[PDB]
């Protein structure tokens, strides 16, 4: 059938794409709602007019004001916009932990959630597991789309471990001194995905392989202690499974999103030329190494997060949250941001609880951004 | 659930190891019975002590009564061997066509076929399509094991290509005139694998790959014109297949024939512990490049024969074991096997019909085999 999609964050890198995907396949998709910030309305306008779509939430008021006739506005327009929506699958390519309520609300309404937004899910954590029926999330982040093809491979009990590649970013093979002169800019440049500025600076930090790390653990139940990573400087391959036999199978494609987007939107079903393949008529090499575990500790600190459990993993986030915008703002240089990570995870025992509810969450967060905000502070 | 296994060729390479499969898994596995051709008998009395079988075809009449104690022997002894056993999976790991009238019988009995004899199904074609039920043939060979567990990542429908990965052997990159130096001892030195004689030598001259793509073919049901080779040197990627919406699903391991062997005695279960996994704590690159068909155009020549089909196959197969083994003797050159095979194959369009009975496969071999003798003579 036709399935009615609401696109939340629809002007962003993931949201674009999605709308491609959606207007390059009518007879499988059908964009019923729109989400956005307010920071380009120009897109959101031509949006509107290209689908036909009215039903839209606007979060900065200014913005809602100054296009006008705008159905949902306001810090929680996302989350109406889904509660009131009847809809098939909702798209969360929101950026941040605040995609949490919209994440919260899109899977008591019982529709397909086809998850970007992985903050939502570290944030909530078991709160939000208990919030969906099994295959109810379906992974649009590369590396958990690719884990999920690749699990078809076996039965539960067969799998050894679960191997996520990372590209090891714009500084791989820096040293901790070079990381010292990190400016925006160069943050801002990734080498082999064209994103979203949250995720490239993440992607620089490794704290987006740390959160990576958390979103497996969660999604696919699988201990800390058997979630690998590698770097994979091409980022052809998007994550791997090895079984325990030996066997390994992996999943591979030219870096686009529209690939784990098609496939999430229309889960199980594969959506037909989403995206080129790779090519084997033409020599080609997919190159491995270890991580820098000294110089790019973020992944060993999610690791440490995720093993204490509960609200820890929140904590984690939001800390980042705090620090990468400082970092932004220059308020902080580029190796303050897991230095200020690792400050806040080591003051946060308090939090190793499991949330009752999305208080619980929020506090933990709230706790976090004004730890962090001291430490940038001092 | 202890599976009884009859192991056909026993005292080669792939027979041997999956002995040490079945020794190492007692709880999984139990040998029923073994079939050799009689020359190596020490290897054999190793065996029928080891397993505690003497239920043993041996094709060689006075090797078997040196060896003594021996139940069936002649032509015909691993024929019957299956015929009169109870199994519930017969490994066929014969060398060559004659490998044909043991997996007829075999898929009558109703047992599983582990099939490693590639050549018995490549020359039998439909004749052993038509004596199989869906699911009854398994694969040991490593390429169309990996396929089998790549397609886990789809439905029919949905599979755009299968590619099979080639060593490239040890004349990889070399010119026509290269190969015109090539000895029997240079032939007989696998780059990544150490297996029997035939199986080293067809890779050599890529007439394996060529035997690949048919068998491909014939498993799985996929046309010629969607099954595709690329050289990879190292071979760690086993095979891999490429979905409808770009997506590709590969398999890979360090190379170790217990693997495919394992999964095959026990499909779908995996067996714990097989082979060694990919180690990704040490840096390493996987690398494809395109076969330059100019020098080795073995596998076009198998596809043009898969096409033809009927009978035309086994004249293939034929074709090059009789010149495999003329180059063996030093009777031709290298390039000459398939030089030969070329011309047999382009002279044999009496061939392309389908065989009603074993008979009409095995008068397209006496045919070939005779057309290449006087190639060889000529
Ligand atoms: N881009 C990628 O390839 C990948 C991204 N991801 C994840 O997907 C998610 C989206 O990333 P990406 O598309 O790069 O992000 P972008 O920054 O490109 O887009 C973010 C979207 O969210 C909207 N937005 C921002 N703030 C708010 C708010 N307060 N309320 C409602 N909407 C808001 C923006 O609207 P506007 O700008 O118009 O105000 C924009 O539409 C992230 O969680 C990211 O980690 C994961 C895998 C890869
Ligand atoms: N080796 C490998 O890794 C791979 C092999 N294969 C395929 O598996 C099959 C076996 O290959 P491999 O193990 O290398 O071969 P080997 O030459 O190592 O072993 C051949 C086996 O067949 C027996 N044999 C030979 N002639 C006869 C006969 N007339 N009657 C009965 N038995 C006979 C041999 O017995 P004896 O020597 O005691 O007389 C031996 O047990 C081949 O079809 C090959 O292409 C496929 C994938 C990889
Ligand atoms: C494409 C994707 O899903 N990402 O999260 C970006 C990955 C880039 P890196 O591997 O974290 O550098
Ligand atoms: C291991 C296996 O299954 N083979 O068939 C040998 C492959 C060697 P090549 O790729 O044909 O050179
Ligand atoms: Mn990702
Ligand atoms: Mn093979």
């Amino acid at each position: 059938g036709r399935l009615r999609v609401v696109v939340l964050g629809s002007t962003g890198s993931i949201g674009t794409q999605a709308l491609q995907v959606i207007a390059d396949n009518p007879d499988r998709f059908e964009v019923v709602g729109l989400a956005a910030g307010g920071a380009h309305l120009d897109t959101l306008l031509r949006q509107r007019a290209q689908t036909g779509v009215t039903n839209i939430a606007v979060a900065d008021e200014h913005a809602a004001q100054r296009v006008g006739d705008i159905p949902y506005h306001g810090s929680d327009a996302a989350t109406r916009l889904v509660e009131q929506t009847e809809a098939d699958v909702v798209l969360n390519a929101l950026v941040g932990a605040l995609g949490l309520r919209p994440t919260l609300a899109a899977l008591k309404t019982g529709a397909r959630l086809a998850l970007a937004n992985k903050e939502s899910l570290v944030a909530g954590g078991s709160l939000v597991l208990r919030a969906a029926r099994p295959g109810q999330i379906v992974p649009v982040d590369s590396e958990h789309s690719a884990l999920a093809q690749c699990l078809r491979g076996g039965t539960p009990d067969e799998v050894a471990k679960l191997v996520l590649t990372a590209s090891g970013g714009p500084f791989r093979g820096w040293s901790a001194a070079d990381l010292e002169h990190v400016t925006p800019e160069q943050a801002g440049a990734h080498p082999t995905w064209s994103m979203g500025p949250m995720n490239t600076l993440n992607s620089a930090s490794l704290v987006n392989k740390g959160l990576e790390v958390i979103e497996t653990h969660l999604l696919f139940g699988i201990p800390y202690d058997r979630i690998d990573v590698v770097v994979h400087p091409q980022s052809i391959i998007h994550s791997m499974v090895t079984f325990i036999d030996g066997s390994t199978i992996a999943q591979a494609s030219p870096p686009d999103m529209k690939l784990p987007i098609s496939l999430a939107l229309g889960w199980p079903r594969r959506v037909s030329g989403a995206a080129a393949a790779c090519d084997f008529h033409t020599a080609s090499s997919w190159e491995f190494e270890p991580l820098d575990t000294d110089v790019f500790p973020a992944v060993e600190l999610a690791r440490q997060a995720g093993v204490a459990g509960g609200c820890m993993t929140a904590v984690y986030n939001a800390a980042n949250e705090e620090a990468a915008a400082a970092f932004l703002a220059g308020r902080i240089g580029f190796p303050a941001i897991v230095g200020i990570i690792a400050d806040v995870l080591h003051a946060a025992d308090q939090w190793a609880v499991e949330p009752a509810t999305v208080d619980d969450v929020l506090d933990a967060q709230r706790w976090a951004r004004e730890r962090a905000q001291r430490a940038v502070s001092g």
